[PDB]
């Protein structure tokens, strides 16, 4: 409350550390469905169904230009990528499997870097 704060957790390295995580997600062999925005002209249904499209290149641009206020808003966009994937793709598909694998990979790096 006013003039009453918990001890200040050091967030000075968060930007660099999210960048590192995103580099590792970019370079994963199963990243290919997530590297670029889904082409809304060429994929029937996507535009209407997926209200908030997100991909790794869009996160990278947001990160590089100070559009993440804190590390939680960064995690929310990464999770959005996988939530969108699960919304549009069957689990038993190459893309559906890729999304599950990448979400696991991310959540471990997230816990190990910050928790």
């Amino acid at each position: 409350s006013m003039s009453v704060k918990k001890p200040k957790r050091d967030d000075s390295k968060d930007l660099a550390l999210c960048s590192m995580i995103l580099t590792e997600m970019e370079t994963h062999e199963d990243a290919w469905p997530f590297l670029l925005p889904v082409n809304l002209k060429l994929v029937p249904g996507y535009k209407k169904v997926i209200k908030k499209p997100m991909d790794f290149s869009t996160i990278r641009e947001k990160l590089s230009s100070g559009q993440y206020p804190n590390l939680e808003t960064f995690a929310l966009d990464v999770r959005l990528v996988f939530d969108n994937c699960e919304t549009f793709n069957e689990d038993d598909s190459d893309i559906g499997r890729a999304g599950h694998n990448m979400r696991k990979y991310f959540e471990k790096k997230w816990t190990d870097t910050f928790k």
